[PDB]
């Protein structure tokens, strides 16, 4: 599914997203913008024998496990394939435990490059919520 940029921002709000480990929902929406341009199906195969999955392209070396990656921790205990959902509740959930585990949202290079620093409120203007 590629979701709207509002349609997305309300799914994640609905997941509480809105201010979890201080970022804002525009952060969020933000990052999935430039990961994924908004499609949930979205895989980049690396040369390095990991994968990015889904909507916010989370790695196969250490969140999920796909059976095929060197060095494998699955520390959202979750198989890739799940990550590749239109619903986002798994993405979400091991989104909240990427930040969990000690880092912020610099995990995502689309985050730090084309979201730090820029006005993320503008992701959600006019929207719902």
């Amino acid at each position: 599914k590629v979701f709207g940029r509002c349609e997305l921002a309300a799914a994640m709000k609905r997941h509480g997203l809105d201010n979890y480990r201080g970022y804002s929902l525009g952060n969020w929406v933000c990052a999935a913008k430039f990961e994924s341009n908004f499609n949930t199906q979205a895989t980049n195969r690396n040369t390095d024998g990991s994968t990015d999955y889904g909507i916010l392209q989370i790695n196969s070396r250490w969140w999920c496990n796909d059976g095929r990656t060197p060095g494998s921790r699955n520390l959202c205990n979750i198989p890739c394939s799940a990550l590749l959902s239109s619903d986002i509740t798994a993405s979400v959930n091991c989104a909240k435990k990427i930040v969990s585990d000690g880092n912020g949202m610099n995990a995502w290079v689309a985050w730090r490059n084309r979201c730090k620093g820029t006005d993320v409120q503008a992701w959600i203007r006019g929207c719902r919520l």
